[PDB]
This record gives C-alpha cells, sequence and structure tokens, in this order.
C-alpha cells in the first residue's frame, strides 16, 4: 500500500504509540506525514475534523488518540465513553467521506469479558460482562471495532482493528505517583541498590533533595529499603507487555500487507502482543536482576490479560523485543 | 419532576413514539413543548445540536429519534452504528452541558444476546453474542444505555434508559401495521372495491412466509407514553441502585405470529383463509423491575389493534 511519498495522518501523535509511529516511519524514509496537536485540532469536534479531512485529504490514517483509563482517573466514567466514541466516530466517518485508502485503529484487552479464559481469542468478544472499573472504556472500544468492521461490510472500506494489552517504551515517566508499573519498579530497585551500597550523595541527586533525614523517610514511606522492596498485593496477577517499536512494526506491517478481504464476517479484529505473560512477582524479579539489587521482595495485602496471537502469527508477523531486553533498554536510558 | 409549565423537548417528534408523547403530554396539560423537524435540525450534526440546546434550554428531554433496522434496510450496517451513536452522543452530552433536569432514552431488545433465556432480565446484557442482522444497531443501543448510566455515576445526572421490543400505535406508520394493511387489502379485494385499492394478498387467502411460531411482545404507544411520563415524575437514578440500571418496559405477555395474524384477521373481518408457507429468536421482556417501581400496562393487544384500525379507516 503506502509508498515513501504517500500522505499519512497519525492522529494523537504526541502519545506513546503516536510518537513511536512518527519516529519509525521517519526512520524508514516516509517523508509526507501530517501531524496536528490537540490545540490545533480537537478530535472531539466534528466540524473541525470534517474540515481537516476535506482540506488535507490524507491517503492513510493511524488512529492512536485516546482518553485512557487507569487507576488515577477511574472516576471519569462518562468521559471515557463520550470522548472515545466521538474521536472514533469523527475520524472513521470522515476517512470514509474523503476516500482514505486504509486505516488502522487500536483496541484494548479491556474489551474482552472479565471472566474469559486466557489466552484471549478474538471470538471471546461479547462472551460475558466487562470489568467494573474499565466498563465504559471497554464498551467504547467494542463500538470502535464494530464501526471499522461495519464500514468494511457495507461500503468496502479497509479499516483494521489491532487489539493490545499493556504498552511501554524505552523513554518513560519515572515521577512517583505518575509512573506506570515498569518504570516505577525500576526506580524503586535502583534506589534500594543505592541504599545497600551507602551512596548517600547519589540518592539525594536522584530524589532532588538536600536533607538525608527527609530522604530516608520518603524512601521508607514508598516501601524502599536496603534489604527489600515492598510490592502491593499477592504478586499473582499476570500481565502481557508490548514494546512501542513492536507496536509500530505490526501497525506498519498491517497497513502494507493485511487487508479486510484476508480476514473473512464477524470478529475480524486482530489481537497483537508477544504471546507471553508474567506475574507481578516474576516482573519484580526480572527488574531486581537487571538492576543488580541484592535484597528481597516483600508482599503486603485478579483478572489476567494475555492475548492469543495465533491469528496475527498466521498472517506473518511476530514480535522482536522480549520483556527482559525492553527493561534493559529502559534502565540504560534512565541512567542518562 | 415536571410541572405543566416546564419546557420539554421531544427529539424525533414525528415518529411513532414521538407522536404519542406529544399527544399524551398535551392531553395532561404539558403544553410548553419544543419540536424540530429533521429539516430544521439534523441530530447527527454536533454543531447544530449544540446551538439548539444553547438557544432553547429545555428542562426535560425525551430522546425518540433513531435510524431503525428492519428487513428492508438490513444492508445499512455502518449507518446503523454511526448515525445512532451520533444522535445519542449529541443529545445526551449537550443535555448535560445545558443543565437538563431529566432525560429518558429508549433502548431495544436487540441489545440482548440472541440465545438469552426469555423472559429477558436487565442483567442479561453482555451474556453472549447479538443477532447477526441487528449486530451493529444493538451495539449502538448498548452504548446509549451505558452512556446514560456513566453520566449518572460521574456527574450526578438523572438520565434513564427504558428498553422495549415491538412498538405499535393508534397513529402508527413494521409487523403489526403491515399485517393490518395486508388483511384490509385482502378484504377490499373480496368485496370488489377496486377504487379504494406478491405480498401474499389475494381475495381468498393471506399467505405469510415462515412457520409463524416465532414469538413477539408488543407495547401500544399510549402505554409507552404513560411509562415515559411516570419515569419522569417518579423514578430517579438513586432508586435504581451500580450496573444494569436500564429498565425493561412492556406488557409481560407474548404471542406467536400465528396468534397475532388471527387476531388481526378477526378485527378486520376478512372472510378468507390464513396460510403459512413453511419455506428463530423470541423476544419477551421480564418486566418485574418496572412493576416493582409502580407501573404496569393498561392496553391489551386485541384492544390496541382495534384502536389502530379505527384510526386507519380515517
Ligand atoms: N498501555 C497502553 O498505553 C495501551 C493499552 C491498550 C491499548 N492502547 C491503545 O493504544 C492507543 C495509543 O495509546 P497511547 O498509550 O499511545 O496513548 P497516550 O500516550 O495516552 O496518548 C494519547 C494521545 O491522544 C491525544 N488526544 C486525546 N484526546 C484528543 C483530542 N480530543 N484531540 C486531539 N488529540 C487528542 C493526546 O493529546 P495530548 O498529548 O495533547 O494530551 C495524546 O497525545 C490508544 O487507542 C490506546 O487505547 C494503549
Ligand atoms: N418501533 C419499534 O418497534 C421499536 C422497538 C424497539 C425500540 N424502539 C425505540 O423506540 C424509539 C422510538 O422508535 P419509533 O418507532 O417511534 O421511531 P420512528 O417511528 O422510526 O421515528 C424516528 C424519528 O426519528 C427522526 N430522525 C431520525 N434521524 C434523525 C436525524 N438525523 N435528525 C432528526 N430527526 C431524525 C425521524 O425523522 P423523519 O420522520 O424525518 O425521518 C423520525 O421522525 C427509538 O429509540 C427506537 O429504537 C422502537
Amino acid at each position: 500500500g503506502m509508498q515513501t511519498n504517500s500522505k499519512i495522518y497519525i492522529a494523537g501523535h504526541k502519545g506513546t504509540a503516536g510518537t513511536a509511529l512518527v519516529e519509525n516511519l521517519q526512520k524508514r524514509g516516509f517523508n509526507n506525514l501530517v501531524l496536528k496537536t490537540r490545540q490545533e485540532l480537537d478530535l472531539v469536534n466534528q466540524q473541525a475534523v470534517a474540515k481537516f479531512f476535506k482540506e488535507e485529504k490524507p491517503e492513510y490514517v493511524f488512529l492512536t488518540a485516546v482518553l485512557p483509563c487507569g487507576a488515577a482517573n477511574v472516576a471519569q466514567r462518562a468521559d471515557f465513553i463520550y470522548e472515545n466514541l466521538m474521536i472514533q466516530n469523527n475520524v472513521i466517518h470522515n476517512s470514509f467521506l474523503n476516500n482514505v485508502k486504509k486505516l488502522v485503529f487500536f483496541g484494548s484487552g479491556y474489551m474482552y469479558p472479565e471472566n474469559a479464559k486466557n489466552p484471549l481469542k478474538e471470538e471471546y468478544l461479547f462472551q460475558g460482562d466487562l470489568e467494573y472499573g474499565a466498563y465504559s472504556f471497554g464498551a467504547a472500544k467494542i463500538a470502535g471495532a464494530i464501526m471499522c468492521e461495519s464500514y468494511n461490510i457495507q461500503y468496502g472500506t479497509n479499516f483494521i482493528t489491532l487489539v493490545l494489552n499493556n504498552l511501554y517504551g524505552t523513554k518513560a515517566n519515572f515521577d512517583f505517583g505518575k509512573s506506570r508499573v515498569l518504570p516505577a519498579l525500576l526506580r524503586k530497585f535502583h534506589l534500594a541498590k543505592l541504599l545497600s551500597e551507602g551512596n548517600i550523595t547519589q540518592i539525594l541527586q536522584d530524589l532532588k533533595m538536600n536533607n538525608f533525614e527527609e530522604a530516608k523517610e520518603y524512601l521508607h514511606n514508598f516501601g524502599i529499603s536496603k534489604k527489600s522492596v515492598e510490592i502491593w498485593g499477592t504478586g499473582k496477577v499476570r500481565r502481557e507487555f508490548i514494546h512501542s517499536d513492536d507496536l509500530a512494526d505490526v501497525a506498519i506491517y498491517t497497513m502494507q500487507n493485511i487487508d479486510f478481504k484476508d480476514l473473512i464476517s464477524k470478529n475480524t479484529h486482530i489481537n497483537i502482543g508477544t504471546g507471553i505473560d508474567y506475574s507481578i512477582k516474576e516482573v519484580a524479579l526480572m527488574v531486581k536482576n537487571i538492576v543488580g539489587f541484592s535484597g528481597e521482595l516483600v508482599f503486603n495485602t485478579t483478572m489476567d490479560r494475555l492475548m492469543d496471537c495465533s491469528k496475527i502469527h498466521s498472517l506473518g508477523w511476530k514480535h522482536k523485543i522480549e520483556l527482559k531486553d525492553g527493561i534493559k533498554m529502559m534502565y540504560e536510558w534512565y541512567k542518562t
């Protein structure tokens, strides 16, 4: 499909997936990208989106823009459904109206039933109720997948949905209270190692503090000590991770090689991932070993999510970046 | 809630439910109504809907507007999801932005799994796959119900979803009107009234495709208007609790297509024969929840069909 000079729109280009798509496309020599910040183009606004498509006429679209659901903002139950449905509707429909050749949309494993068997098959859609916290976000993602398929059936569009669980990259936010599970664990174990070695000066520099008494209390409160790191929960819940370079790779592979006609007329979405999951305990141990911390884990007191990737494997794509290598890259970056 | 002087918006006011809401509201003294035709206000257009709410500031909203899915237009798989999600989103979100006091949204039994047990309980949402033809339409209806509930949880709104199976009315446009008209035409043929005059209609018989064993539940539009008004006056979100807070409405009784066809035949007075040519999803609501909240239907099917036919003959 796409050539060097094809006009390619990446919606939500400043996010984790968006940034990875822009960087990988540029590295591969694609030099006709169209990018709009949130301030330039509000994707919830139908009139602004309609005018953009009419005036710019992109040939290919990667739809990465989202209001994401997590632990910190789970109260925004109405916003997760309204905003995500509007972004999906505005982009998908105006792509159709302006003769976009092909579009890739990203779904979430929260679209599958809370009690579904792992590994999750594409045909598990609608086989039971969704998890409570992510209920409205998951429902929006189902509607996005069904929208893509419905345009493909009625109008012969080529709009493909790729569904993933947890995304990470080399460059992460390591601020406490703001960091996801991998960067948070990495920083905890790095600090614990410094404590065990008696490197007071480096602790103060890492934390941006000038009083060690205050530093020791902050570490003690976040479960960090010279002998152990404290982990909330039993450590038994299992998670699958995909590196953003692998997300970019499969998205571009799909655009170039996988058409709607190859998938058929229900459950035509495609799961993506590495096909391997890890308990929180196993992840913590891997991080401990990469950092080189000589101490222990301690636990203080239930839905697993792992894709069945049989479909995408059958279509000729597999991941390159194993989780231990991805964590290693993140740690090297952190130390700069 | 509503007072007789409260400003009330009925979206989609020319349809079957809309017409009945307008008439029943006016009969009770609720005359401060705001009504817009499709030509005046396209509910898929976000900018037009946002401007309408800002200018008119309705206090109460009945959302009846829809692109309906039937046998004749089942090819419109994309339009069913896109158009219905846009109407729902535009009306619900702009109601919130403009401090609407209460809203009623109408769902469909196509939101429930194809193989769910009848009678259908509210908790059967997401317990299996939807019927293939109605898959995209049912998905849109699920999103509408979840949108109402999500605004109620995050923002403390009072947006209530009522879910039904088959609507018919005195002033109506679909299975019941079509059977009524088929039998009326057959009767006219047998009486030789050419002036007044492949659908299986002849002077000696009406032939219906299928076994006519499939079962359907019907609600008369005056009963839909009655329960919608009852909900506005008496049922708040706090009374329903925090999941599956939609409410089934209906009569609680179903009929095979054969039984319905016979009832219509007898009311019309066609003297010929009914024939089924034999070359599967039932839909009946469990109405225990709405009954527990203090409403039940008044119009039995035989009487409702009689009302519809009298109107038709004018
Ligand atoms: N673990 C994961 O991150 C994960 C797991 C499952 C699926 N996914 C899916 O993968 C896709 C990409 O996720 P991500 O992690 O890369 O997202 P992200 O890092 O949260 O980025 C989202 C981007 O969308 C933009 N955006 C949101 N609303 C907008 C609006 N109204 N107008 C314009 N731009 C808007 C944001 O702009 P601002 O920067 O201005 O805020 C941001 O740049 C999404 O569809 C997501 O659901 C990701
Ligand atoms: N009918 C049933 O058996 C049944 C069963 C299940 C649930 N329901 C639900 O009950 C509600 C009422 O159904 P109904 O049978 O009364 O519907 P209806 O007779 O089909 O009426 C629909 C109305 O919506 C209007 N409309 C559609 N798209 C519009 C748009 N873009 N802008 C403005 N107006 C628009 C139509 O205007 P025009 O007249 O100009 O086209 C029409 O007046 C719907 O939510 C429906 O899903 C009905």
